[PDB]
């Protein structure tokens, strides 16, 4: 399934880079509804020699559907086809996430930031504003690993080598 | 001395030289889609690499994983892999040593739990997978074809034989591994 999802990109790499993904997105969207259903997604991949069944399709849509619409919009689809980051880059992030997550339950919260960072604006209200920086656009007081990972998708994309990324992360977080 | 097993040196020489599908099919004189000890023997002579009868039989016996008495494509492809240098063997063992927390010779989910947290994983955050299930999933990749939550050094080595063969220089391979397992 992930192998099928990688063959898609390998195939997209034959010309298509992210502006091309929107172009392909809209050719997948048969009804033009501006989102992809598991059905539309499946028939589109079939046209490319990639085969998975409906339950597999819903599964892929389930994974990338970030707002529980049961469907893939342009943003989610673009995030789906982003070439995954190399493992070394992923490892330093992982590493820095562990640091940040004092409590080590799997998510970073205002409480994890207590003791590590610090009339109007109070204490953890400031701490909350810090948490927000790394959080998604819709702040909910929790930072996942996936979210933390997005926060750095920008600079990572800019930086051409793992060592540039690795060196930066190492110093930022004193790993 | 203890730990040593007797093994044939002249076979190692002939086997090296050889290393340096199209080829398999050439050698498969009788089109059986597998190599007799006898055919392998004749093929190598036709190429100027000399092996007697038992030496050729010895090589089939040791690469014929499934015990068909013969070498098929998968088995032949494996045999031609270059021997693993001290350096590559060293990073593999260091990575295995790291994973095997209990130090009982096998890497299990229980080992892994002391090395990695699986909690931050997206499939755990959605409620669909447990930490141990992500950890088991990770373990399976290194496991033999029959998954049993146990990965032995043999199995670990077998897993990396293929990957190793993919990279040209010891240094690429050593650095890869050092970044993969953070040693
Ligand atoms: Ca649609
Ligand atoms: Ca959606
Ligand atoms: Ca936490
Ligand atoms: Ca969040
Ligand atoms: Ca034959
Ligand atoms: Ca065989
Ligand atoms: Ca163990
Ligand atoms: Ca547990
Ligand atoms: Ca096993």
């Amino acid at each position: 399934v992930d192998a099928t999802m990688e063959k898609l990109r390998a195939q997209c790499l034959s010309r298509g880079g992210i502006q091309g993904l929107a172009r392909f997105f809209r050719q997948l969207d048969r009804d033009g509804s501006r989102s992809l259903d598991a059905d539309e997604f499946r028939q589109g991949l079939a046209k490319l020699g990639l085969v998975l069944d409906q339950a597999e399709a819903e599964g892929v849509c389930r994974k990338w559907d970030r707002n529980g619409s049961g469907t893939l919009d342009l943003e989610e689809f673009l995030r789906a086809l982003r070439p995954p980051m190399s493992q070394a880059r992923e490892a330093v992030i992982a590493a820095a996430f562990a640091k940040l997550d004092r409590s080590g339950d799997g998510v970073v919260t205002v409480d994890d930031l207590r003791g590590v960072y610090s009339g109007e604006w109070t204490e953890d209200e400031v701490l909350r504003r810090f948490l927000d920086n790394f959080d998604s656009s819709e702040k909910d007081g929790q930072v996942t690993l996936a979210e933390f990972q997005d926060y750095y998708s920008g600079v990572s994309a800019s930086m051409n080598t793992d060592e540039e990324f690795v060196a930066m992360m190492t110093s930022a977080w004193q790993l």
